[PDB]
């Protein structure tokens, strides 16, 4: 349950790092080696992951997360954003009912183009979740924004947040998150 620390979030990528991303030779070449200083180096190198890079406030930061809550919040929050299609027709029963029930106990009225359709590959809620969450913070260094898309494996154009509309995706994001995992909502 241990999360990670802003020293391991800026210089440790393979700490967090899902293989899904693990340039090929390096996969290739992952065979041995079970988290090594070298491989840290040389991750941050292959790709210019600038380590000068600010912490998106008020617990946008949540690169931080220990993987499991980070993936339940993600999950929930992708849900979330797909409710309203859903009711039309279980990643954790609290996570279900929490989609169906406060769908309208949360923001109030849904912004134009935040609820989504349906289609789905596995995982393509967190994914769903991981985009809304950077859009909410979209001043992001792209060393923040490229350290938490790191996170998991493998965005509409009415979430480009332009205005009021940013303060309000920040502010679902963080109710999400209080309910997804109080636990490690302290970030
Ligand atoms: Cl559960």
């Amino acid at each position: 349950s241990m999360p990670l620390t802003a020293y391991q979030l800026r210089f440790c990528p393979a700490r967090y790092i899902h293989e899904s991303h693990l340039p090929a030779v390096l996969l290739r070449l992952l065979p041995a080696l079970p988290r090594q200083s070298v491989l840290n180096a040389w991750l941050l190198e292959q790709l210019e992951l600038d380590c000068a890079f600010r912490m998106p406030a008020q617990l946008g930061g949540l690169a931080l997360y220990p993987q499991a809550a980070l993936e339940r919040t993600l999950g929930w929050l992708g849900a979330l954003l797909h409710g309203q299609a859903l009711r039309q027709v279980q990643i954790g029963e609290q996570g279900q009912r929490f989609c169906l029930e406060q769908l309208d106990l949360l923001i109030g009225r849904w912004p134009p183009g935040w609820q989504r359709a349906l289609p789905p590959e596995e995982g393509y809620f967190r994914r769903c979740g991981l985009a809304f969450w950077l859009a909410a913070c979209s001043d992001a260094d792209c060393g923040f924004s490229r350290r938490l898309r790191l996170r998991l494996r493998l965005a509409p154009a009415d979430w480009t947040f332009d205005e009021q509309r940013r303060s309000l995706a920040r502010t679902l994001c963080l109710k999400v998150a209080r309910q997804a995992s109080d636990e490690c909502f302290h970030l």
